[PDB]
């Protein structure tokens, strides 16, 4: 779990988002896992606006924070589950790392902010949604 706070704006995994998500939606897309929805209080989270290859990422099952290269954002096949069939999911950078079910929502950022959330992972690998190309979640 886990979700980027910015200005009015809520992002979140498209497959983990609320009753409340849904009902106060802004913007959603299947092929990249992202929902954003509509918050009263304002945010806190800054937004990268770079082509940053190299960042830090928070991991919920080590409870720790841990340095990667990541590659360039792109179309990757992502396996069946009980969300979504057996797709290529766009927008998406793996990194060399931990990853386990239930990691998905941790913060990737580099130093000019937020890069975007986990989103895939396993075999030694970690996937994360991008969110930099979203330039409507600051003004
Ligand atoms: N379609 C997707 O973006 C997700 C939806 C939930 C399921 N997805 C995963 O990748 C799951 C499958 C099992 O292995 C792991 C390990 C680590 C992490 Cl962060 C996630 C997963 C695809
Ligand atoms: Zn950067």
């Amino acid at each position: 779990s886990g979700a980027i706070y910015v200005g009015n704006y809520r992002v979140v995994n498209r497959h983990l988002a609320t009753h409340n998500d849904w009902a106060n939606l802004v913007w959603e897309d299947s092929s990249r896992d992202l929902l954003v929805s509509s918050t009263t209080a304002q945010g806190c989270d800054t937004i990268a606006r770079c082509d940053c290859q190299t960042g830090v990422y928070y991991c919920s099952s080590r409870r720790k924070h841990y340095p990667v290269s990541f590659s360039k954002p792109s179309l990757i096949f992502v396996e069946a589950s009980e969300y979504y069939p057996a797709r290529y999911q766009s927008h998406l950078m793996l990194a060399v790392g931990h990853s386990e079910p239930g990691d998905c929502g941790g913060i990737l950022r580099c130093q000019h902010g937020v890069v975007g959330i986990v989103s895939t992972g396993g075999n030694g690998l970690v996937g994360f949604a991008d969110v930099r190309d979203l330039l409507w979640l600051d003004e």
